[PDB]
């Protein structure tokens, strides 16, 4: 599987994202831009907006 750093781990296709100090979140896409305002992710490509959404 993928080794999201020493705690955590995700299966084939997932990313690990650090929205914690201690926590791991399983979110989609690889190059994904995990949302730190909250708690939130968005495909590789795309910005966290004030709108709580994603654009581009």
């Amino acid at each position: 599987d993928v080794q999201c750093g020493g705690g955590f781990s995700c299966h084939d296709g997932e990313t690990c994202c650090p929205t914690s100090q201690t926590t791991w979140g399983c979110c989609p896409s690889p190059k994904a831009v995990c949302c730190d305002d909250m708690q939130h992710c968005c495909p590789a490509g795309y910005k966290c907006g004030p709108g709580g959404t994603c654009i581009s």
